[PDB]
């Protein structure tokens, strides 16, 4: 998820910033050994703040400045931060 995207909720500008299988080289020039570090580094710092995120596309790199955002339907919280309880077995 952190070092390997696959699916992310929209409802955001998504302009110049996309995540659907793409790979993130680094954020803010800061490298990461494991997804844990990437999540820890952010520690929830979206909405108003700005960061530089490089993406890889078929051996191509792009640089765009965008302003982070927060769930427009939940400003009280930001980022999933993994909270999906294992309670929902299936039903």
């Amino acid at each position: 998820n952190g070092i390997y995207a696959s699916s992310v909720v929209e409802n955001m500008p998504a302009k110049g910033k996309i995540e659907v299988g793409d790979k993130i080289i680094s954020a803010d020039g800061k490298n990461y050994q494991s997804a844990e570090k990437l999540i820890d580094y952010i520690s929830s710092k979206k909405a108003g703040d700005k960061v530089t995120l490089k993406i890889e596309r078929e051996e191509k790199e792009k640089r765009v400045t965008l302003t982070l955002k927060q769930f427009p339907d939940e400003p009280d919280r930001a980022g999933i931060g993994v909270s999906l309880e294992h309670h929902h077995h299936h039903h």
